[PDB]
């Protein structure tokens, strides 16, 4: 039975910080063992060799672990996604996820947050971008829509992941066994990755019809509107949030899409979606401290183009343009929150139209 | 005197294009010999090895002697900044000063838009981001200020630069003659010589008191509120824009600052001061096609915070922060303007507060 | 029929410098008319957006069409292949093949240089990668083998070749009429195009048999002894460099192969392979001026190791492996000649073993 | 009194890996206790954001806390340098020096490895880069050179230092006090506190006469032949390792310079300086599994010239100079070793002459 939810947003004061994670703790705001997730940015590049990850990991599962009667085994299984590159103003810190015990909850009929996990069937190098790693995926996606108590695919706002790279190693077990692979590249596997579980995601949701293996990286115009999907475990992690009614809380959480990397227009109207009244032309300062935080993805187009105007983020050899409108978006998106920690993850293929990306945010509406 | 304005915004198709300046010469909108000043963007990557000024500068005076009357020479003496890096949805562009012929010329009592240029004495290696720079730049501003028919430094908007780098040579050139420099890193001689500069349209525009060389870099308090300064003869080439009564023209300049990288408010605080009238909250879909260019400054604060929140820009070896910055102030710029087309630099010493920079707007109120 | 060539290295003092060229025909070293090819180092990122290869194309065009009787056409059929990136000491350059006239030739049984080149049917977007390039390539290096007066392929040593990329614009171009592309990545169809030009090479000069598309940057065993392939017309650019008997000239090639990064002794086998003799265990002072240029290609093996060390080149999102190993080459080739004008080429595939390249040898054995 | 020393290069085959030195403790060839110091290799970027070096860090001295009785505490004052950065072949690894219990060393006469450790005076950040930072580095220079148990400074072959940043709270303390600081930029300062560093070493040692603040980065014809030094305690780090008679061990040190990147014969040298015979034009292949490491400093020259030709390195705003050479050297190095395991670290101001730097080589003498 889904439970109600917690949220919290903190700051990491350094790469190896977990101190106000375990401040939440002590000041009783949160039970360790209630941690259900956290979906967090850190520093490093972004790229494969970000150190960065693992380090935060570390720090927040020792956390978890300490103040709490879970094994390290029983945290270990919790979903922790570490999306790293924070170019900008984007300020590393972590979405911290924890289930309320019931003598604190206030049941009601009005939707409020829910948190749902999964995980699927082993990830094969070979099903990497191809229609293995689609059904796979698919059906994980449904075990964390039904672990989450949503019923009706329109209650999903979000759908973070987390799914494995192509390495030197697992590139060996496909040939070792006969297979090809979709890539040799493991900074291209990164993009591939996340883009066939976001076919995933929409085919389970029933945003798309099952695409085909010619689809991926390739039809743009099929893709989810609540996938968020990072890598790089031999397996899918699968972390759902939306709303149910009459579980009771105070957050709720909405979404929409950016339809470019300028579309602030698309942020507010996640955040209206999530339940807060905003004026007609609103701004950040119209929050009051109530946008928890925002979860969205950005991408350069494959046409060079933003609102007609050519740039040359594809061609750049110097800064990777992952980086480059990392940044860019990461500007227009605090820009409306307020707040330079934002979630902002790049790489988005088949997750909201091309060139932009689903967002959605997560609002306060308790006293 | 001073001259009605014409300003055309024109895009770069590729790093060598001027095309669409010569299709503005051809349709008659203004005359290759009255273009008295170019400022752009070019696609390189914003640094010191960055040859695609030099690329869009041949091919831009190679227009200007092929469809005018001035030879070379003449056309050589045109100033012309090119600022590179173009980082995210940054588009390569060129905006284009011209002065109208008296027959196409409606004079009128309201500030219209005038431009103003100089150059400086010799700037020798041993004057960089010393007081030197800063007395000479200050006199060439004063300079530049008077032959764009300002008296009251108010009218002045905006001041776009040029000034050398400490380069092997220049160096060896001070030690030579005995002399020490500030740096011989030539990539931190970038914020050096611009820092220096704005220091000097400050003085001539009394925005300051003339300071220190221990105050260049270090007392960030001290700016210009107008100065957009880029490197990089071995002289500083001043640009002065401001308006003028009793000239004609349809374009009016104004400007504001911004006080950080997400400060959009004061984006549209420089478009209203140009002329446009706006809703209180104004939205990109207000603009109709009047705002010709905004050109801004931005930079990393040295605290390594954005509204509280700490960023790694600082300490990233792998992508320097003027490129994230850039990018991240492209998107919050071109957010507001509608257009990715925006005159956005890096590089901000003693040009707004610190964190921040000087923006300035570029309207078209004509019919 | 095969001509006597003379060659010159000549280095550039900067980006858009000719002049060194200028120097040789104005000496009467070589004829401006006679230069029938170009091969050079500049000092750009050596990626997609590098600019200094067109920068440098324009300057030593100019210098052929102002000191000889060739229009601007015909000196734009000249085969000039700039290799971009020169990371570390490697010193940008340019060498300079020429023929010689008649009555400045002594005709010798000895094997000494000739050059022959020329043009593929035309490649498109849909061929690059695949065995439609594979056998354009071939014809056309039979071709050029035919042109240099070389009968036995073991008597080519040398076959520069300069391929295009896939663009946005190639890419439509293969949708709109149906097809698909290897890749839609600019980045990585460098690799592509350089390795599928390799094969041909391979093929034309019997060193593999026909391969099939899935051997393409997967049968990494399949390589060209001595293809140097760079990109990125709509076709390739063949040079092909050997010896013939009977021509005359002061200069004769080489070659072997580098089995690894570190693989000094195949460089000195290669100048050994040219005709100079050397001591058992050479070193640079035993050349005394009589190495007129290397030319060999580099590459991360995909195994990531190098004589059984683990390196972290193909996971590094910092720098990318291109540049990594290009410097590090780049000082075990210069060591060896002394000269850090070297040409050093990466992306290496099907061009040498794995982890290696070919590397050729120019010497000059005249009086 | 000067103990025998074990010394083991061991690799890392990831990050965090220090199972190559559990296996040194468990099979008996040294024990963690007398374990005195580290130096190794790790494969991060090699500038400020390098968290490889705390990973390394962490996960060496977990293994030493858990096999030794040493608290945590204790082994928190084991001097382990960790050099970020193996662009290129470079191998991540860790040279660990031991001491040798009295029942497994044969005294002897001749010159063997021995090891010094000391700690300097508190370094001010208003220090780094004066004669405050010289002055108290070559105090505890000459501590660690007697705690060697050394007193002819011709015996000390290499020096490797760990010596803070400049940061933005260091930098604060500095404003607090009065004081100013010489540079601001992070990044910077890694080049100036290695150069104030080796500066004392060189003063130490009796290389050079006692400098001014002004020669710091200035008169780079004032330099150390034997110093490493690395940033980046608020203390300099020290490690003298040299030769002592009489105290037995199988192991020696010698060391010479590389006079620019290409000096091999610089490195041989330093090989046959530390008891190794070889022949006159020696070959990787002569070295017999005899040569442990070497150890040198690399950078490029602020004229930008190797050997008469020009390169670009210190115009590169793309990839930072400090990873072109280091990947260059790497591969110069590496190639004379034939093991890409080699200690190759770049910032060398006052390390060796301009463009060069000095070299280290140990050596197993032993049967
Ligand atoms: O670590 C990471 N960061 C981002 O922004 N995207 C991915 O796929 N991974
Ligand atoms: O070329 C250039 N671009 C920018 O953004 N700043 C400077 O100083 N130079
Ligand atoms: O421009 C260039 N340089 C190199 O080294 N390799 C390729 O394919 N292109
Ligand atoms: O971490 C590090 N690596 C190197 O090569 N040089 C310094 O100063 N620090
Ligand atoms: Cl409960
Ligand atoms: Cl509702
Ligand atoms: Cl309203
Ligand atoms: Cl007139
Ligand atoms: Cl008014
Ligand atoms: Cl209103
Ligand atoms: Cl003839
Ligand atoms: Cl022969
Ligand atoms: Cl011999
Ligand atoms: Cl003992
Ligand atoms: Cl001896
Ligand atoms: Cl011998
Ligand atoms: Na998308
Ligand atoms: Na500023
Ligand atoms: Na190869
Ligand atoms: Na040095």
């Amino acid at each position: 039975m889904p439970e109600a939810i917690e949220v919290r947003k903190v700051p990491l004061h350094s790469v190896s910080d977990a101190s106000e994670l375990a401040k939440l703790i002590d000041d009783g705001v949160l039970e360790a063992d209630r941690v259900i997730a956290v979906i967090g940015k850190t520093e490093g590049n972004g790229g494969v060799n970000d150190y960065t990850r693992i380090i935060a990991d570390r720090a927040f599962r020792e956390v978890l672990s300490a103040k709490g009667n879970r094994s390290p085994e029983e945290v270990a299984e919790v979903p922790i996604v570490w999306s790293g590159g924070t170019d900008g103003v984007i300020s590393p810190h972590a979405t911290i996820f924890a289930t309320v015990p019931a003598d604190k909850v206030t049941k009601t009929d009005e939707p409020r947050l829910t948190v749902g996990v999964a995980m699927s069937e082993q990830l094969l190098p070979e099903d990497i971008g191809r229609t293995a790693m689609i059904t796979k995926v698919a059906a994980a996606v449904k075990d964390a829509m039904a672990d989450a108590g949503i019923t009706d695919p329109a209650d999903v706002h979000y759908v973070q992941t987390k799914t494995p790279l192509l390495t030197i190693h697992t590139i060996r077990d496909a040939k070792s066994r006969g297979k090809t692979v979709w890539t040799e590249q493991t900074h291209e596997s990164m993009d591939l990755s996340n883009g066939g579980t976001a076919l995933g995601i929409a085919v389970a949701l029933g945003e798309i019809d099952m695409p085909t293996d010619e689809d991926v990286m390739h039809s743009r115009e099929l893709f989810s509107s609540v996938a968020s999907c990072s890598s790089g475990l031999d397996r899918a992690q699968i972390v759902v949030v939306g709303n149910a009614r009459g579980v009771g809380g105070r957050y709720r959480i909405g979404h929409s899409v950016m339809k470019d990397p300028l579309d602030q227009d698309g942020i507010w109207a996640a955040i209206r979606d999530a339940g807060l009244e905003l004026p007609e032309r609103p701004h950040s300062s119209d929050l009051d401290g109530q946008l928890v935080n925002v979860f969205l993805k950005c991408e350069a187009s494959q046409d060079g183009t933003v609102r007609g105007r050519r740039n040359a983020m594809l061609d750049d050899s110097d800064v990777h343009w992952h980086r480059q409108i990392k940044s860019c978006v990461g500007g227009v998106t605090a820009a409306v929150t307020g707040d330079p920690a934002v979630f902002v993850s790049v790489s988005a293929a088949h997750q909201g139209p091309e060139g932009g990306g689903p967002v959605a945010a997560i609002v306060d509406l308790g006293q």
